[PDB]
């Protein structure tokens, strides 16, 4: 019970608190600094002594936008941030299911060690092992420089995630987990990351189940990645013959250059900037297309969205964008005729731009991905509708389901100033129980919900709220407008 575990790179020692074994700050890669900046993750150097794993490692450098809201006491920031944390229930049971969390944050914010993602409650209540991790963000993980040097890798942040999953496959049995029953789950950018991981060469065979919360196929073109990369170096004053400077410039300067590029670009309604990029070596094609062709055959998928995603993207006082902007977003998302028709579904207004974000950034992608995967594996869909009744937090905002999934309800106070009532505790128990049962069997059904499989003929969907219900082909009129006739 003293919790010393031998990893492939050396021994680590954790602790036990309230029935949960915990190991924090375990290195899964060599710190991506200096010459290793902008390169694929390398194995960390081995150590012969016992590494103290009772404190979280640093988080990736980033603006304080999310950290200030997520933490009461800000964490240390460093490019040396590639660490995983393990939470396991103190039980005689072996070969436990493993749930690996990929945090959201628009690919430039967040950390696996944010208070909201503490896996103690999930591990204890479900008797599963929970793994959280950090991956390179912003200019460190999603600045695709392959166009300047083949030695550099694009989609660095995704490669870090894959490296962490590889670490889990090779080391989790030593922590009491089943390396052959690994469920990867994530929200927002984390869900979008999982869409990519389900198709990436780097992640082949590294997990057996997936949960995608408010996130699906999302990428920028190879051309867009290259143009942004060139603009980035220009801001830094680095020439094609001064690439060595990319490994010496201060991290703070990389962040400043990144922030400078954003402000220079008129913000879009989806607030998209950093994101995965198409690249022959790391992400050959759009995740949705790859899944539609069977790249994730046999991998059960639990996927969903919140009813009011878009309300977190605007304020009642936000400016109303032009019709041309909305039509541009429609063409981008939909296509040629799909944009033409159904365009009348979003007449200029604050309401329409809110609905467009919910529909085009989250709902349509989720339905498209779920439908595609339904031909190759069991799929289960949900729509989260819960929220406090009193304004102004009376909307099922993007990310509002997170406190329920992890069981860390203090997060609801900062997200919606909501009180932890019996209804809230009950809903968290129901949602967490479903996530756990899915990790264990590939079917999210519980005593509170007999979940119907999602397929294109009936599109049966579970509605998560104080009272669980099922809707058959929800928002059918909207679906018919957003998809080919
Ligand atoms: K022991």
């Amino acid at each position: 019970t003293h919790q010393i575990v031998t990893t492939q790179y050396g021994k680590v020692k954790g602790t036990t608190e309230n029935g949960v074994h915990k190991w924090k700050g375990i290195p899964y890669a060599k710190p991506p600094v200096g010459q290793w900046r902008f390169k694929a993750p390398e194995p960390p150097e081995v150590w012969e002594d016992v590494l103290d794993a009772t404190a979280y490692g640093p988080v990736c450098p980033q603006p304080s936008d999310l950290l200030s809201l997520s933490y009461t006491e800000l964490p240390r920031q460093s490019e040396d941030c590639l660490y995983v944390n393990v939470f396991a229930p103190d039980t005689p049971s072996q070969n436990l299911p493993v749930m690996v969390w990929i945090h959201g944050g628009a690919f430039y914010l967040g950390a696996g060690s944010e208070p909201l993602y503490d896996g103690s409650k999930l591990a204890a209540q479900g008797e599963v092992i929970v793994v959280t991790l950090n991956y390179r963000l912003g200019p460190f993980g999603f600045m695709h420089l392959s166009s300047f040097d083949e030695a550099y890798s694009d989609n660095l942040g995704l490669l870090d995630q894959a490296a962490a999953l590889k670490w889990v496959r090779e080391n989790i049995s030593a922590f009491g987990g089943d390396p052959d029953n690994v469920t990867v789950f994530g929200e927002s950018a984390g869900g979008m990351s999982i869409a990519a991981l389900l198709a990436m060469p780097a992640a082949k065979g590294l997990f057996q189940k997936a949960i995608m919360e408010s996130g699906a196929s999302r990428t920028m073109t190879k051309e867009q990645a290259a143009s942004t990369a060139a603009a980035f170096l220009q801001v830094l004053g680095i020439n094609e013959s001064q690439l060595d400077r990319l490994h010496t410039v201060a991290a703070e300067d990389l962040l400043k250059a990144a922030d400078q590029l954003r402000i220079a670009e008129k913000e879009n309604i989806f607030q998209l900037f950093f994101q995965p990029a198409l690249d022959p070596k790391t992400l050959p094609e759009e995740p949705e297309k790859s899944i539609a062709e069977g790249a994730a055959s046999g991998i059960p998928l639990l996927i969903g969205t919140t009813r009011d995603e878009g309300y977190l993207f605007f304020t009642s006082d936000s400016d109303v964008r032009s019709q041309e902007t909305l039509d541009a977003a429609l063409e981008y998302s939909l296509g040629k005729p799909l944009a033409e028709k159904a365009a009348d579904l979003y007449p200029r207004s604050l309401e329409s731009q809110i609905h467009m974000v919910t529909d085009l950034l989250f709902w349509r992608p989720a339905v498209a991905f779920a439908s595609a995967q339904s031909h190759y594996a069991p799929v289960w869909m949900y729509r989260f509708d819960w929220h406090p009744e009193k304004p102004p937090y009376n909307k099922a905002f993007h990310a509002l389901e997170l406190p329920f999934v992890f069981g860390n309800l203090d997060g609801l106070e900062r997200m919606a100033k909501a009180e932890i009532t019996d209804e809230v505790k009950q809903l968290s128990h129901t949602i967490q129980s479903a996530w756990i049962t899915f990790a264990k069997t590939g079917n999210p059904s519980t005593e509170a919900v007999n979940w119907p499989a999602y397929h294109e003929e009936t599109r049966e969907t579970v509605i998560l709220d104080s009272e669980i219900t099922i809707e058959n082909d929800p928002e059918s009129e909207k679906r018919q407008k957003l998809f080919p006739s």
